């Protein structure tokens, strides 16, 4: 269902991110004047890649949910694909976490959303493979999305496991860094991960090469959350970092953790941190 001439209907703005197999562009949709970011890749210079542009558009379409940036189309022109998407202001999580450490019902409260997001993909049978907070996005008002789906896999009725060695070194769960047969509780793996990213600032192992970590994360006993931290969110980590897959629970089960319940807020409130951010840019030298 690829569309063309796609400045009939989105005018391209300024370059506003570098992306996964291209640059990202704010654009404007004509006939709302709302926003929308708009992905360019050089389909010439894709020689490879173009398998998983071709799995992050599929998937992207195939999604319908306030907890993954929304589709709008993919347009080709001249030697460049254009993918329409949700414009999310408050850019990455990764990002807002700069200024310095979030608070604990800031990390819930993004938590939480990155767990809906996960319920709705694995209850979709899709793995998304690649979850760490540059992947984590805000509304300008705080609502929080998942992106970057060029990595993402489809489970279905003939395939129940994947087992593609895919993700980002230090968020990789063992068993896919094994390319033993895997599925969503690899997603889950990287969450408990990136629950230690949203309360330190980095993962583990972060000082290292990302060829050491591959031996080092199967090897090793798995991370805990150190530091001065709520019982619960130590423990909320722990059930994530479990070495065993199905050992570990569910987005659903862990949307009732007494972390989240406890400390999760209204995501409104999540708009602090894209002021902090916008200050502490402002500011920097
Ligand atoms: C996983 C990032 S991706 O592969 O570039 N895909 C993607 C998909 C949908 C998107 C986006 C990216 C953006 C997207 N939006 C964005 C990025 C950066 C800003 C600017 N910041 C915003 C926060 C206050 C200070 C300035 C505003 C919006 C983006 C582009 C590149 C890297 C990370 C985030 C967006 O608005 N919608």
């Amino acid at each position: 269902n690829l569309k063309a001439d796609p400045e009939e209907l989105f005018t391209k703005l300024e370059k506003i991110g570098k992306g996964s197999f291209g640059e990202v562009f704010k654009g404007i949709d004509n006939r709302t004047q709302k926003v929308v970011a708009i992905k360019i890749i050089d389909l010439e210079e894709a020689e490879d890649e173009i398998e998983d542009i071709q799995q992050e558009i599929t998937v992207l379409s195939q999604c319908d949910s306030p907890y993954v940036t929304k589709y709008y189309g993919s347009y080709l022109k001249d030697t460049k694909l254009w993918i329409i998407m949700e414009y999310l202001g408050g850019g990455s999580a990764l990002d807002l976490l700069e200024p310095g450490p979030l608070d604990e019902t800031q990390i819930a409260t993004i938590l939480r959303e990155i767990l809906k997001g996960l319920d709705y993909l694995h209850s979709e049978k899709k793995i998304h493979r690649d979850i760490k907070a540059a992947n984590v996005l805000l509304s300008e008002h705080g609502e929080v999305k998942l992106a970057d789906f060029g990595v993402a896999g489809q489970l279905t009725d003939t395939q129940i496991k994947r087992n593609t060695f895919v993700g980002t070194p230090f968020w990789m769960a063992p068993e896919v860094i094994k390319q033993s047969a895997y599925d969503s509780k690899a997603d889950i793996w990287s969450l408990g991960i990136t629950a230690i990213e949203l309360a330190r600032g980095e993962p583990p192992h972060s000082e290292l090469h990302p060829m050491k970590v591959l031996f080092l994360i199967p090897k090793n006993n798995p991370p805990t959350l150190e530091g001065n931290y709520s019982k619960p969110l130590k423990e909320f980590v722990e059930a994530c970092l479990n070495k065993e897959p199905s050992f570990r629970p569910t987005a659903k089960e862990l949307l009732k953790h007494k972390f989240i319940l406890r400390n999760a807020k209204k995501t409104s409130y999540l708009t602090e941190l894209i002021d902090r951010y916008k200050r502490w840019k402002a500011e920097q030298s």
